[PDB]
């Protein structure tokens, strides 16, 4: 845990930045370039002519804005990889630019956007013709206004503390030596505004080539891909030209172009076509005005990158890049620079836009929107909980029997854990509905007991019938009533909540029978009632100890860390081995969660001290709104989630402090819709007990036949011992096979209704139970054959991809282990951690590799995962021997 917040918004929220980018935007930048002056003492010489277009294209509004905005996803990030633990790179003061605290950022924001307004034209470096230096003139300029500025406002004692602070930011911005590395504040200004002017330097490859190497020290090679992404990113949505870059001449030049260091001109020169084979092996670069001679040739872009040890170092040697012309966003540019609103709103969204995409594009793509077809099992088991609906005689106080089958509370609660309730919910209907208020009647006496042990006991049939039984209402108002129920939290919703996530503990047979009897049908409820506008953000209150706190802001902080949306190369998979490990939301829960919109119920009412915010920007929350409005105060929507939504955290901030001191932490949650997180189910559970009673009820027909002129009664055992019984024996058998197609061939060969109706010596009551029979496992076979396939996961590619990198990396952190020799207490329990984490991870390859497994009649295959255990398991038996001796 840092002790700075992952996260720096400075432009999203603060005033004083977006105060001063207006009034810098309103006096200096948005006016046409004057050019400069022809004599500094002089102003009535007059003015030369601007070098290029009077207009501020280069050196407008954009490029501050762009510029700032780099400045502080630099500052995001070399926090992120100091969270990381890679040692990051030091100024002259030995600070890091991790250790910089947010009013040194806003000082530093605020002296940024000063660095530009001073110019008067295009002109750069001395000029022979005048003798003059307009950096160091328009610098001057820039520097005067700002003491002006900072004067003016009486800024200082603001947020300035003293003289001497200005003082050292004026020569910040005047730039005199370029002293590049003094101090955390010169790198953030001058290696952002370099980052920014790459893109007029050509040739472009070798210039992000060269920004690379400047920002890897500086702030990690993951940093260097991460923030050239965001300023890619942020030329698109200003509205900037982009040079194209091909390092490897894909669109067949008939050269890659010669090599040359955009800032200092250095080229590489051969003598005889002797093309070298490595970096070292170039002789000393000479400079731009270096001639050429005989037989000699410049270093060309295609063979310096074919060097080996340069496709090693440096990662962009593979890669391709979008032309900006392609894309065309061209040219707006000239429009965002009419208003900060705009493109400030712009730069917002496109960094909310990469943080999403990096985790939506390290999970797998969204195959399908529409909702799976429902599992043979969970059609058995609702089926099986209409049939408990349709009578509470056959309920006892510590089992369920039903049809001649008794099942146990086990049943009852892994059916909970292990099946979807919102399907289940839905394959029932309103009979169900006016059977619950049956059920409420019958089960008038039972007790109740909420989480609070000091709470009185309460019996649930005589609260329901007083408190929320509407008097005389119509379906809809009982399922109306049914949310209501569920909006008084205090005595009922705990024990709930706490059951359907095995959270319980004490809870009797009743308690749990109604927790998975009412989750699906007020799900059911939920669904049915009514269609409200989806409001884009949701506040869900919790409360939580400190000591759980901790462990679930580090694994925020750790999820937040690991996610990056890299430029040359992918981390998806880096991505995914984190969130899977350390993903919290299955304490989100699978049930009804009662949230709002306004954050101010939370905290003047509960006082709560942990805060989950949701953002649905695909929609895939499906939030309702709570029944009866007439009484259902506007701000309580109930939330579920579904087993394929997943949500992971961005954001951890420290807002304030609870009436009782406690600090207050908010998180944000970003909904990802992904096929990966559906989980393995054991198929099969539920559908045993539902066969067998399809087979009590067949042999109980068989029962009746053996209990059971002459022509007819010889015609009634011809038809009986031809048709039913070979029948009977074999839907037996199907049943006992589990196989419903046999079951509907033998319903096939059973004789028709009308047929047995022929032969009178059959008796009624026969007749009756056979066609019963008949009928019952028609309707109940037939839509349990429907939809006896799961969906499956068809992204083998991606799947495939991402074992072999997760291999290869847990190989890596294998071998590492192995490396280790302890020699104290402390190293053997690091030793240990890393050992348990380790396993967390092998555990998490078992299932990817389970996952891979498409064909059912093969083994799933453990031989490397098992040999990396067992390597671990020597090195853990090796351990304590070398730390004795």
């Amino acid at each position: 845990a840092p002790k700075h917040s992952l996260d720096s918004k400075l432009l999203e929220n603060d005033d004083d930045v977006l105060d001063t980018i207006k009034y810098v935007h309103k006096e200096y930048l948005g006016k046409p370039y004057p050019g400069p002056l022809k004599n500094p003492k002089a102003p009535e010489e007059g003015r030369l002519p601007p070098n290029e277009g009077p207009d501020r294209g280069p050196h407008g509004l954009a490029h501050t804005v762009r510029t700032m905005a780099c400045a502080e996803v630099m500052i995001e990030e070399a926090r992120k990889a100091q969270l990381r633990g890679e040692t990051l790179g030091k100024a002259k003061n030995g600070q890091t630019l991790a250790d910089v605290t947010p009013e040194e950022l806003k000082k530093i924001l605020i002296a940024q956007a000063f660095f530009v307004v001073g110019r008067d034209d295009e002109r750069s470096g001395y000029d022979d013709v005048h003798k003059r230096n307009f950096y160091a003139e328009y610098h001057e300029k820039s520097e005067q206004a700002f003491r002006k500025y900072v004067e003016d406002n009486k800024l200082i004692g603001k947020i300035f503390k003293d003289q001497k602070e200005v003082d050292f930011y004026a020569a910040i911005i005047l730039d005199k030596n370029h002293e590049w590395d003094a101090t955390p504040a010169h790198i953030l200004i001058n290696q952002g505004h370099m980052v920014d002017l790459m893109r007029t330097k050509a040739p472009a490859e070798v210039a992000l080539e060269r920004t690379y190497n400047t920002l890897k020290g500086t702030v990690g090679s993951k940093g260097a891909e991460v923030v050239l992404k965001a300023h890619r990113d942020f030329f698109f949505a200003t509205g900037a030209v982009v040079p194209l870059v091909n390092p490897e001449a894909i669109d067949d030049p008939s050269r890659g172009g010669p090599y040359e260091n955009p800032y200092s001109g250095e080229k590489f020169v051969i003598v005889d076509d002797k093309v070298p084979a490595s970096k070292k092996d170039l002789p000393k670069a000479v400079n731009r005005d270096y001639k050429l001679k005989d037989n000699e040739r410049f270093l060309t872009i295609k063979e310096y990158y074919a060097f080996p040890d340069v496709q090693q170092t440096y990662p962009g040697y593979k890669t391709r890049l979008e032309a900006s012309s392609y894309y065309f966003p061209t040219p707006f540019a000239g429009e965002c620079e009419q208003n900060p609103a705009k493109c400030l709103g712009a730069i917002q969204k496109a960094r909310s836009k990469l943080q999403t995409d990096a985790i939506k594009n390290g999970f797998q793509s969204s195959s399908e929107k529409e909702r799976r077809q429902p599992n043979m099992d969970e059609i058995a088991a609702a089926r099986i909980i209409q049939q408990i609906m349709a009578n509470p005689d056959c309920i006892h106080d510590d089992h369920v029997l039903i049809n001649g089958q008794k099942l146990e509370e086990k049943f009852f609660r892994d059916l909970l854990a292990k099946c979807d309730m919102a399907v289940v919910g839905s394959l029932l209907n309103d009979t169900d509905i006016k059977n619950i208020d049956t059920l409420m009647r019958h089960e008038k006496n039972t007790e109740f007991h909420s989480t609070d042990p000091k709470a009185v006991p309460v019996k649930i049939g005589d609260a329901w019938e007083n408190r929320i039984r509407t008097k005389g209402g119509d379906v809809t108002q009982m399922k109306h009533d049914l949310i209501f129920l569920m909006q008084n939290d205090a005595w009922y919703f705990s024990r709930v909540n706490a059951i359907a996530q095995n959270r319980d503990k004490g809870s009797n047979f009743k308690e749990v029978l109604f927790t998975t009897l009412m989750t699906p049908l007020t799900n059911k409820s939920l669904i049915d009632t009514s269609h409200v506008p989806a409001p884009k953000k949701l506040y869900r209150g919790l409360n939580l100890p400190q000591e759980f706190t901790n462990k679930l802001i580090n694994q925020s902080n750790a999820i937040i860390a690991n996610t990056e949306n890299t430029l040359f190369t992918d981390l998806s998979a880096e991505a995914f081995k984190q969130i899977k490990l350390n993903d919290f939301s299955q304490m989100s829960g699978k049930t009804c969660a009662s949230t709002t919109k306004n954050m101010k119920l939370l905290t003047d009412i509960w006082g709560s001290n942990v805060i989950f915010e949701m953002l649905d920007p695909d929609g895939l929350l499906h939030p309702k709104q709570v029944g009866t409005h007439m009484a259902g105060s506007e701000d309580e929507f109930s939330v579920y989630l579904p087993e394929d939504v997943a949500l992971v955290p961005t954001k951890v901030t420290l807002e304030g402090k609870t009436d009782t001191g406690e600090d207050r932490y908010i998180f944000t949650l970003v909904a990802v819709k992904s096929p990966d997180f559906i989980p393995r189910h054991e198929s099969g559970y539920a559908v045993e007990p539902f066969m067998k009673m399809q087979k009590e009820k067949v042999t109980q027909a068989l029962d009746a036949i053996e209990k059971d002129v002459l022509k007819q009664q010889i015609e009634k055992k011809i038809m009986l011992q031809t048709q039913i019984i070979p029948a009977l024996t074999e839907c037996g058998e199907a049943l006992d096979k589990q196989n419903v197609t046999e079951a509907l061939q033998a319903l096939n060969k059973l004789p028709a209704e009308k047929e047995i109706g022929k032969v009178k010596t059959i008796g009624q009551e026969l007749r009756g139970q056979i066609v019963g029979v008949k009928q019952e496992l028609t309707g109940n076979l037939e839509p349990l054959q429907r939809a006896t396939t799961t969906p499956i996961v068809q992204d083998a590619e991606k799947i495939k991809v991402r074992y072999e990198t997760l291999l290869t990396d847990v190989t890596k952190r294998v071998t590492d282990f192995e490396k280790i020799k302890p020699a104290n207490l402390d190293g053997y329990n690091k030793a240990i951690a890393d050992l348990n984490n380790i396993q967390q991870e092998l555990n998490l390859l078992r299932n990817e590799k389970i996952r891979m497994h498409t064909d059912k009649d093969k083994a799933v295959d453990f031989s490397d995962i098992e040999a990396l255990d067992k390597r671990l398991q020597d090195v853990q038996s090796k351990l304590p021997t070398q730390l004795l001796e």
